[PDB]
């Protein structure tokens, strides 16, 4: 995350790291006791390296009470997902066993209704993304609070040309963004999820590139499939 500060510990149980090979690679956010949500993209070139999801943390490298880190049953992307494209980038991540829940731990509440934010709707995206345009990687969770950018505002010539589905929010992106690192997280509106981060527009914190996220109520028949 470019622009934002330390987020405090704890206070975002949904929050997910997902780790390949015990580093961390993308945010995702619990949404049911076994089922991670995340961004398809994030794993599109994994291979058989090892999956990994860390529940209940702050910090990546201290041990904290509630921190546990789960295996992987299984990882589903989208099936209309592909590398090269911004569409359909989601990922439901099977939990090798249910989460342990507690104040730490909980799913987070998403969005099943198929309609629009209110234009400039505060919503928070968090995660361990880089944190600066050398590169720096917080060992902490950051987030921001960002307002929704309407879908025309984002469709212009200036901005993504066209490329904004339906399927698909924005938010601004003026110095404080989602960055490497941050895809698969949650942007957070009303205490409810409602996207999901993207790398379709790769730039980060460039006003006339917004954040793209997935809008997970257009998804909420394959994610029911899934579970
Ligand atoms: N603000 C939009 C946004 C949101 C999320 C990510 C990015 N940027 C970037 N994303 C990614 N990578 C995506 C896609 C592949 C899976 C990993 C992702 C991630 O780490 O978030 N690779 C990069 C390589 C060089 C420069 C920038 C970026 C940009």
């Amino acid at each position: 995350i470019l622009g934002g500060r330390e987020a405090e510990a704890h206070a975002r149980p949904y929050m997910a790291s997902v780790q390949l090979n015990g580093a961390h690679l993308c945010g995702g956010v619990l949404v049911a006791e076994q089922w991670v949500l995340s961004a398809a993209h994030c794993l599109e070139d994994a291979a058989d390296g090892k999956v990994q999801v860390l529940l209940g943390a702050h910090s990546l490298s201290q041990p904290e009470p509630s921190k546990r880190l789960y295996d992987v049953l299984r990882a589903v992307p989208h099936p209309d997902s592909q590398p090269d494209t911004i569409d359909h980038d989601l990922l439901l991540l099977q939990l090798s066993e249910k989460a342990t829940l507690g104040p730490a731990v909980r799913p987070l509440p998403w969005q099943r209704v198929d309609r629009d934010v209110a234009p400039g709707t505060l919503c928070d995206v968090a995660g361990w993304g880089i944190v600066n345009h050398a590169g720096r990687r917080p060992d902490s969770l950051q987030h921001v609070l960002l307002p929704v950018l309407d879908r025309a505002t984002c469709n212009r010539r200036t901005h993504h040309d066209g490329a904004i589905t339906e399927r698909l929010m924005c938010a601004e992106s003026n110095r404080r963004d989602s960055c490497k690192g941050d895809s698969g997280g949650p942007l957070v509106c009303g205490g409810v999820l409602e996207g999901v981060v993207t790398s379709g527009s790769r730039v980060c914190g460039n006003r006339k590139k917004p954040g793209i996220y997935t809008r997970v109520a257009s998804y909420a028949a394959w994610i029911d499939s899934v579970l």
